């Protein structure tokens, strides 16, 4: 692989090539997919959709700004260790480090943008619906690909689409830079073959077979390395996934002391190695909010995870190029001991505490019930029941259940709960 | 077809005749018709079951109580006509134009008293039970005509049952006069065939089966022309039921429309583009300038084209009285109107802004699903009456095969709409 | 059948025999029985659970607790009474074993306290929804799976038998559940059957069943202790009833009797006009009319009728008793005390009003038709998240409900029969989305 081909500046549609030595710095394709982002309403419906909780506690938004400001510093910090590395890189065809930051920050930031409400039990509430609901009749209408990508509905191949769909007077979608769409891609895979290999690239698929012909042009622009399609990431992706490891492992911990579910005594005993050779003692005993205290703890937590990712990625960065690196950053890290219990302590008293277990129960109710209205709307356009229904819900087969599931999954967590409400009269 | 029949004051099981000339004139039988409907159960119901929405919107009783002041003004100026056109009616039975009044009033009272809840989607949801829900199973074992009085539920059907419901101590429900009903029967026809032509009357029916008996009696002593030629019953409409449908016409045409302005649905604009024709001769212009509240300016535009409208269809009914009369006229009276271009382009916008809102759809939708579970909780109580739960069911909802399933729609369509959620929620739970 | 027998201090576990006249009496194991209760968790979860009426915050109802705080505070009184009697009759067992008449106070009373503890939320709704959730339901399934009488336990699923086994589950670290004695125990058991044969007779004993087949073995062990008589020489076990059985019996009687019609008129169920009209023959010779029409409020004069008849009833149900002491301790008594009473045709009367005005009333009905719907959710949540504990969303009904194939449906059925009135209506909510 070569990274004069990985930094691709090409949009879709383009019918001619886009040289780095050429841009605005103004304009930078790079940094206008940052903008693009930001603006979209898919994006801004991140406002109402949750993480883990539904006080403060970070939406979808609010993490996925955090994760486009720590990939933004791993992407700029890696760029000025690539660019001296690759000297021709900027010497020649005229990339700055600010670039490699702007292409991680702007996949970060978009990372989550094709979740559904309810967070990771709501993409399983889809695909259970598909598996064993109401939508288990399509399984015959349906290729073994093409049941796949909706019985393990995934919420990166929903991103996928969400960035690329074209409409009428908007092809390409947001139309971001390949190289953006490029570090994205953390499962660069379809639907089958399930988990070929135990790689953290493997666990997943990346997109819907709506979209294999659009990422099959994209990795070909990048020249990934070819590895049923699956190609090599793209080594920025494994940047977005340090980010995006980083701020929920730390930022769930912290949320979770504040919200009064994790004693805060865990805080110095899981992260002292963590912050032990930065952290300023008197400062620290001199701050009178347990708030204040964790957010101190947290800020250089991460600032120590960003350095050793940043370590770890140009260590491996040949292996990587090569596509034969076969773990994430994070799971070289030294501190993985430490990483590990604080996941655990926040699995068994976050994710398991009562209200989520209630809330994540309660969405699959309601995304069951919104999917089998569309789809018995879909199946009987005709009565007046199913009319009224397109109207409040939605004014091939495949293509049209992949984009009932897509629709659902834009819906705010309010949304899904009004019209969910609606249809069952309350 | 003779309008000394057309008048029957008779009741359900009189055994003698009833003279117009010899009722009391303060309790002339027409006029009780109207007080009875008023202190009735079924009418008062109607305060809390939806005209077309779920701020003040009109209910069922607020809308049947304007189609009947309207309806009264049309049967007492239809009935001075007819009485200097047929003064017999007056010198030799003692027939008043009060009375054409009193029988459309009565009957444009009750008009709608028969209606499920959450308006059309109510009955629609009915239908669907039998038609597309747990009722097909009924199938095999009904009538052609009795299942399609399932299928089709009509609520104008339903109200024939509501007015002439016997039951022990009270035989022949209000018992109106004969001519009462006739005003009320819209169409005089049974559920089968379905839609035998193009004409209103044949749009939908007017009584199921176990009403056929009861309405038999009324098309007789009223004198109504047959009008089927096959086993099917089928009758030429009283002529006063064209009145009764002109006033309900005019209503929810013209207050429709006043409700979707003054509800913001409507842009105002639209008022006085749409409605300047049907107002232009009898407006004054600087009274309108003068109203400075947008609701008191619509107000003024709708008095005036029920005015309109209201003259227009008196001379329309005079004009083709003898077709009437004979049961070959082919239309309705507002068919008939000058004006229908501006009915229709109201009407359809009303449709497109009011009927098509997100606010309307989400409640039919709502009301879907709610009448939806009652009848198959009610249905499911009827197959196995043994069982614990529906026991309590019958307890809850309810304290021949057909006739049962008959009842339990007429039970349904009785509850209003706060009582149709609430026994919603608890058979779920909530 | 021997009263030393019948009084049995055992617990279960029990290696040596406990004399009652080796009893510290500040630390008598019938009293300790009543306090294991007041504090067990089972005890407190009926604070929060319906006995008639569905809770409210406007008016006072009567919970499952305070209903069982009444029964125990008469099953005290009426086994204190018995105690003297049959103490006079039977000297020996004060004078030699050590016997005090307290004792059959304690045994009644505790036995009391806990004899609703195992029923199931909403009422006897709660218990049908749970029979036929096996009978026709989604447990149906399982049928071939189990022996008929495993089934039986389901389709017939009984709160006083999930009341036995809440009394004596064993879990880690905690064997024999509150450890009662095993005369508390055999007080506690008022149909000492398994759940075959169904109805073999008309005794109110046999009206019901008392223990299910997972707690068969315990209840062998009470009976024999107790030396109750035999009432089957089959594989299908049954027992005479413990003679103090019928003490709980008539306080519960007693209780829901008078204590549902004074609910029900301060509720305004009942009309207070017809208060007096059906208590007259409980209450005529010991009410004082004067004190009675200078109460203002009516709760002050229903409580005052209350405390009349419940004094009758408790006083001839002490008589009946006796007269009738050696049928009872023969197993040959074939009815209730109760029903023996002279005032049989008012207290049908009382009951059959209540009937018709409480529990037959919109909430009451509304209520148990809500039940219905309430736990046949939750019991097929549990019940599908057993067949395929793998999925995710049935790990998630694992986590919110419950972090042998009959071991486990019956361990469902006695935890979902002890959810609060509000939990399994929050659950029941958060499954359908609310
Ligand atoms: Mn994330
Ligand atoms: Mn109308
Ligand atoms: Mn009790």
């Amino acid at each position: 692989a070569n990274w004069e081909h990985l930094l691709s500046l090409k949009r879709q549609g383009d019918t001619a090539k886009r040289l780095r030595i050429e841009q605005d710095d103004t304009r930078l394709g790079f940094e206008v997919d940052y903008d693009a982002i930001i603006f979209s309403a898919p994006f801004r419906s991140l406002q109402d959709k949750t993480q883990v909780i539904p006080d403060f506690v970070h939406t979808r938004l609010t993490h996925s700004l955090e994760v486009s400001v720590v990939g933004r510093s791993l992407g700029r910090m890696v760029g000025k260790k690539l660019l001296e590395k690759y000297p021709h890189l900027e010497q020649v065809y005229g990339y700055k480090f600010n670039d490699f930051g702007a292409i991680v920050a702007a996949a970060a930031l978009a990372h989550d943008i094709g979740n559904p409400p309810f967070g990771h039990s709501g993409e399983k509430a889809i695909g259970e619906f598909f598996k064993n609901g109401y939508g288990k009749r399509y399984k015959d209408s349906l290729t073994a690909k093409e049941y796949q990508d909706l019985i393990k509905f995934e919420g990166n191949a929903n991103g996928f689409k969400v960035l690329s769909q074209s409409k009428p007077g908007a092809q390409g979608g947001l139309r971001l830079s390949y190289a953006t769409l490029g570090a994205f891609m953390k499962y660069p895979k379809e639907s089958l073959p399930h988990k070929p290999s135990d790689h953290i690239a493997d666990k997943k698929y990346g997109f819907f077979q709506s979209e294999r012909a659009l990422f099959e042009d994209v990795a070909q622009e990048l020249g990934l390395l070819k590895r049923d399609v699956s190609w090599s990431r793209h080594p920025l992706a494994y940047l977005v996934e340090a980010a995006d490891d980083i701020c929920y492992t730390i930022i769930d911990f912290e949320d979770g002391i504040n919200l009064g579910l994790i004693p805060e005594e865990y805080a110095l005993e899981y992260m002292v190695k963590l912050v032990g050779q930065t952290i300023d003692r008197n400062k620290y005993n001199a701050l009178q909010e347990t708030s204040d205290r964790v957010s101190y703890l947290r800020a250089l937590a991460i600032g120590t995870l960003i350095n050793e990712s940043v370590d770890t990625f140009m260590k491996y960065e040949e292996e990587i190029l090569a596509g034969t690196f076969d773990q994430s950053l994070i799971d070289k890290s030294n501190y993985q001991a430490q990483i590990t219990d604080i996941i655990n302590l926040s699995i068994e008293r976050i994710y398991n505490s009562r209200e989520v277990i209630e809330k994540e129960i309660a969405g699959y109710e309601i995304l069951s019930t919104l999917l089998e209205a569309r789809c018995r709307a879909l199946d009987n356009n005709d009565t007046h029941y199913n009319q009224l229904i397109q109207q409040l819900l939605a004014p091939s087969l495949y293509e049209n259940l992949i984009q009932i599931c897509a629709e659902v999954s834009t819906m705010t967590d309010g949304k899904a709960l009004r019209n969910y409400k609606k249809i069952k009269g309350l």
